[PDB]
């Protein structure tokens, strides 16, 4: 039976899960529930958002707590439970950074500053950031990933594992780069032929090369280096999909690399990384920024021919479940909230102050209505044929276009009939729409507070009829039918509001 | 055991069902819930709401889904979910005209526009209308028709339906008639000598005879003569009564026909009709204008001696639910509120956001009333001793006369005791009364947030006793006695609230 | 087994139930809730409110609703639901008069208006109430009443109902007495000589003895005299003790008599009732006046040496509970509650909007408190040691005078602790409290929204020593002990919130 | 099975249960919660709140009616309840004084004025409170008292009882001493040698030695020497640790002594109390001062190195709850809250206007939170190495000096994460932590609605690192981890909301 394996041709993506594309509804659990002991607050959360896919750290303290003396055992539990809920996990290894830091390696690395060395800053003090350049703590990393891969081929022949994170954003807060001797004489050496040729430059040095950006280009090609070793040698054991995810820098008014995190996969050394790690498979973006235009830029940057868009982590407040949608639309693998648990953390004012079924409700809408058409909407995504949207404020209307023959008109907070007047919006920005092309006139179409109005988009087709409406869902790839929308529910085109709605539409014309 | 049958004679009228007058007290399901995987969204709430009789689409499309090839599989579930459910049914055959437009027609129907043309515009512009002068729609439609009221016949013994509307809201917008050369010919032609003698006009052409009216009046006769085809070869088969409903034109300010559906029966042209449709028992309002001389003239123009009053259709919003009763004064044979399912459909503004036990609290009251006599009162009506009012807002008083010895003072919102000053209605307007005369001295009352004093209209009866004000209620014909209302409850009138009581009041004088 | 008596001696008064004396916690069914269909909604209120004694009417329509054709039917059924649901019955004879006027007398009564006539105005017109002086309406309200006590006594030895009330509310609304012949007659006639006895004055006609109150005080002594041959008739058969209840006239700014109903037992004419009525064992007042200084005035009007005190009728708003231990104070034999079921009848502006748990609580606390302790309360009243008080609007403090040793003070308002400044009374008035006088040193006391404060009431009982404070119950006569209060819980005299608590206070004095 | 006993040396106490040190999570009934027939409102109380301790009233008037005639029941009862439900019990004697009165002592006692004389004042007033120069009443007291010890040492072997509670607030409300003859013979006198020598002055009289203040502290000598001669002989017979309560004078602007209660233990007069009570082991007070300022000033100066803090009584309102950790963080023996039971009594201004779930929920969190861990507290309390706050309104930031190496930021009212701009604190004040020392780099610590930022406190630990931060709960001194917090968890300091959670925090520094 085929295990997970992400393909990518001519900017064309798929993440194959069970040997057909698969689109990730994710959900990712706070940073210490990672511990038999408070997995019955993580399990109730699931029940209510209804994730595809669960995503849990693996701390590199927890496997190996003395050097050599390997313990998988909350791995093996948390297969076992991930199977009884029935949901896919994507494993995050929590090892030589986490958010910039050390602080889930083990004691005897975090505490050996000499065997495994800290950044030091131009001013020559060492920062809670681990080394890039240093032998062993790569060494070590490595072989505790390479035990991790190993277990995980011996206990997860069912594949309910479906990819790995290797580190969680990595990248330095405090300097732009390591200026310990052991990184100078590094930096003061040959820019790597690789390198070279991916940047379309001349050999010479790092200073010579790129001049002002050699330290941060720099920086983000050494941890590159790094975690794609330790992505290659993890590979060789059991060869799972795996992405790195990026603390950003922000979009249009970005600080210095130091204040953020510098070296990670920010939006200015995307093909650093790409030269750097030919075994990452992809490049994540956190995304926690909940006004429209940087959001949905983020989400444009990141998505490339080069680069499938996977949205590792968002936040968990309800005016970001609405981003799912535009997320699928550019045609990548998914989209994970971040903090689903009921263990009574709170990381506002980035997501939720709680988490209960009242916050959840938002996500688990777009999350049920997915699930109802999963396959075919990842079969449209490896084919370029999604479409998404999500409401901007003071946009009520959008305009997506399908194809040659056909487009839809997004309405927003508007009555399910005729109503007079400038459509007003949503009150609060919770519109969205999902469109899958299965044909040139045939469509999978569903949306929440929201109107999804297809008209003609050119004169082929102006003499449009609406052929069958149906309401179903899917049992994996066949098509249950319950009812043909006609009447009033056509009329002012099709009006989802907070229930969970597939729409199966058929095109034609009169002649 | 006799089938139901519509009799009117010198402007008296009964729906007889089961050998008996009986009065529609309607619920209609919105327009996409005719399919089996969506009827237990339909069942609870007729259980909240407690109609007697459901109306419910049966779509061309879904019955002859390939021409010749027929399928009445829904038809037969719904007749054992109906008969599950104790409700009578009323069947709506969607097929040449659904709101003046061909989408309930099977594909190969409203995509052929040769075979079955649209109606031309005075331009040259095809719209979305069938045009009634095409054979082929004609016999198509009555064709398909004529297979449905068979397979009725074949499978209702037991006359769970009891009445059928071919066509719903015939009639066109955005023209006032066809303009095609096949129109034009006809138009061109002699007035029918039928119309002609209705009308009380001299022979001659469309044009002559009709002058800036032929347009208008050619297009209703059309239609009419069309559907008038269908019922009667439908009735040949099995003979149900039958009705059209009508998308109004402004009772008072109307627009221009083709801004309104043009042909349909609009009360201009109920006497081309009626002319039209001898095989049509009656013209039917959909009224969703829910202010109060709009409501009450539109009840009084479609009441006429040659028109039973059944209102087809009516608003979902509380406001809507008083008018109940004063269509039933006027002695006609039922009313119907629409969109009554929790599919999570809304026809706001015609009608309510939101279908749920409180929004039909207001419409269930009456229908439990009602239902609690429902025989004496389908008697009454048919002998035209029904009377039945709602409150008007700014109006607290109103006099209903009964007859020569009795009339009846309905006041809203006031205490159920003595009280200073004037009658301030009620908040807003809720209240209506519903009278039956079942003899000169005695009377069925019952009514909602409503005072009904009933007092002498003459000299004679100056000397007012209340023999009995009996709560009870009825089983078919049998009265079944609670209490005599007596004290303080018959010193102040009888006074309703919010909960359904129906009072048989005999009156006598002392001497 | 000694049937219910009512005693009276030098002032002091007991309805004597089962051999001991008795105080009425009352409710009365409205008017129209006296068949067995209704029932249904009497009882489930009762159990709420925890009456001891329930009203009922019992109507002679009902009861001989063809002459001579007697039907005691509903009688035996209420006997039996009294019984079931344990509370004593007090029967409301609605005859000749109930609220001047003759709606509950049968058909064949009130009908005939040439066999049973009713007043005659000045101006010759006949007037809804029926005149005292017809002894045909005597002799037929005499014999229907002596049917029913006759019944009674025969299927009621557990002695269920305690009392009757013969007639209700008698008097005349519209006019001061009946002016037609008949009446004329009598009122040109001599006084009878026992009214000219009990009125201080020397004999002579209605004109000369009585002067300007003539009209008024000729009606009251006939229809007492009326009321008085239906009592002695009825004790002849079975002598339960016999009431009538009086629709009052403003105690300050009193009406017309007419305006008032003339007649009936107002507070000017309670000497000719007396005088009129032997038979008659207590004139009993229908309280709706909410204001304290108008209710307490009633009060004190109607408890007399010669007139025990029953409140028959008192409002069902909440404001009216706490006029319960105001009446017990009184030393009378109880009070009642008029409309308690849930038949959704309101008597506002008189009474409250509906009933229901919430409204009912006022109520059920103060029954609940008197029912802990009512034999003992009812044995202090019937020695007249039962002191009683209501929260007056604007007087946060009363001082009870209790005997020569001992007084208490009332203070509304309050915390349970020390508090500084002056007492704000409730923010509602809705404090009561009841003192019995078990001994000069021991009394029981009850409250609610209360404090009561026992302090020395001489030099004698200066050294005060709270002895005992017993919290507890009676069992019949038998003390149920259940804690002593001490500390804080006496430190500021005892404090009642919004529960039924009952205390044993025992005082002494330090030597 | 060692018994229950209160050591204390150079300062370092512990009050030890069961062979090892304990801390009181206490809770007090109210005042007449000291009967069989009111204990099923007191236990369902004590479930939600879940203190280790419950204090309840043994009073003189119940267990010698009659002299001699000693009744032991309600003991005996109240041993089996508190067995049943899990709780120790501290048995407050209430007898000579409670509050300063004596209306706890028997009948025989409180009305004989002349065998048990009363305080007189300068003026020869009586007033109510015992004086404590009659041997009679010491007698009396002290021969009860015996009698309670001997019958708790035959019935309590399993130790349910830990402490008592001889008299309740003693002292004088009225008069700064007695100045009856009896008293003014003893006060003439020369001032005992015991006290001249724990006072550091001279021989003489009471007025010569003392001065201005001669008459408090005759009096609080005076009743110090009553209370210890009955601990004395009390303990003679079960030498339970044994406590006396202090109704306190303003710590900043105390009125006069007979303002507050003269010579009971007041912040004045605490040296001379340890002079007079050798054989009580602690004078503790009862705060129901809520303002922070005055609190923690009354908390500093009760404990003292020969005085282990126990606040034996504090309010219920919610705004108390928080006193509990810096009252720990005096490393005394507990805190317990008074007036916690379902009587609907309420001794509000002081505390609460109503106990329900509620308002015992800020109480429940933090009782839980301390029971989690309570043998190590206590253990860490006995050593000196307990430190505790709480919030106090205006300050959002606190400062716990732990040792040489770490200190803890207290900051309340913030998120979970980094956040711009100053602290706010809680909208009202409700913070508190809790830490113990367990070793010099391990602290178990809790919190609730707070913040709890461990740092360096010197240049040896500037590199620090969270070793382990395990929430977990003990099982007597066995620790059960749950899980490792690390990540969001520990950035930002560790934050507590609204459940209870212990950790237990190493720290390290890396090299």
């Amino acid at each position: 039976t085929p295990m997970p394996q992400f393909v990518s041709k001519d900017g064309k993506h798929a993440l194959m899960v069970d040997g057909a594309p698969f689109l990730i509804l994710g959900a990712q659990v706070n940073n210490s529930s990672n511990y038999p002991g408070i997995m019955d607050k993580v399990w109730p959360a699931m029940q209510v958002l209804g994730p595809n896919t669960v995503q849990v750290p693996i701390a590199w303290e927890q496997v190996e707590p003395e050097e050599g003396r390997f313990d998988f055992s909350f791995v093996d539990t948390l297969l076992n439970q991930a199977r009884e809920h029935k949901v896919r996990l994507v494993l995050l290894w929590f090892a030589t950074w986490k958010n910039n830091g050390p602080q889930y390696a083990p004691h005897w690395v975090k505490t050996d500053n000499q065997r495994f060395p800290r950044v030091v800053t131009r001013e020559g003090k060492s920062i809670g950031s681990l080394s890039p350049h240093a032998q062993a703590t790569l060494d070590a990393d490595r072989k505790a990933f390479v035990a991790f891969m190993q277990h995980l081929k011996k206990v997860d022949p069912q594949h309910t594992v479906i990819m790995i994170q290797p580190e969680n954003e990595a990248g330095t807060y405090g300097s732009v780069r390591d200026f310990s001797p052991m990184a100078q004489k590094l930096f003061d050496g040959q820019v790597p032929d690789e390198l070279i040729k991916r940047m379309n430059k001349q050999p010479g040095t790092w200073a010579q090369v790129f001049g002002a950006d050699a330290d941060e280009i720099f920086h983000a090609w050494s941890i590159g280096r790094y975690i794609d070793q330790i992505a290659q040698a993890g590979k060789a054991e059991y060869p799972l999909p795996m992405y790195v995810n990026a603390a950003l820098r922000g979009p249009f008014n970005p600080g210095q690399p130091g204040q953020y995190a510098s070296g990670g996969p920010t939006d200015n050394v995307l093909d650093v990384w790409k030269a750097a790690g030919p075994h990452i498979d992809l490049l994540a973006p956190d995304i926690y920024m909940p006004e429209y235009r940087m959001y949905t830029t983020v989400l444009e940057r990141y998505a490339r021919p080069d680069n499938a868009l996977f949205v590792a982590e968002t936040g968990n407040r309800p005016e970001y479940a609405r981003y799912l949608y535009p997320t699928l639309g550019h045609n990548g693998i998914g989209w994970s909230a971040f903090g689903i648990d009921y263990t009574r953390y709170s990381n506002y004012p980035l997501g939720a102050k709680h988490v209960n079924e009242e916050t959840l409700a938002p996500f688990a809408l777009g999350f049920q209505a997915v699930s109802m058409g999963m396959r075919p909407f990842a079969k449209a995504a490896s084919e370029g044929k999604l479409h998404g949207t999500a409401e901007e404020p003071g946009q009520a209307v959008q305009e997506l276009k399908l194809n040659d023959r056909w487009s839809a008109t997004i309405t927003y907070g508007v009555p399910q009939f005729w109503f007079k007047g400038e459509p007003p919006g949503n009150p609060e920005p919770i519109g969205a729409a999902l469109i899958a092309e299965l044909s040139p006139d045939e469509f999978l179409v569903t949306g929440y507070h929201a109107r999804v109005t297809l008209h003609p988009a050119s004169d082929a087709t102006a003499n449009m009829i609406y052929d069958r409406v149906e309401e179903g869902v899917y049992e994996g790839n066949d098509w249950k039918f319950q009812r043909n929308w006609n009447g009033d529910q056509t009329d002012y085109g099709v009006n989802f509001s907070s229930v969970p709605q597939l729409l199966k539409i058929k095109l034609a014309t009169y002649k």
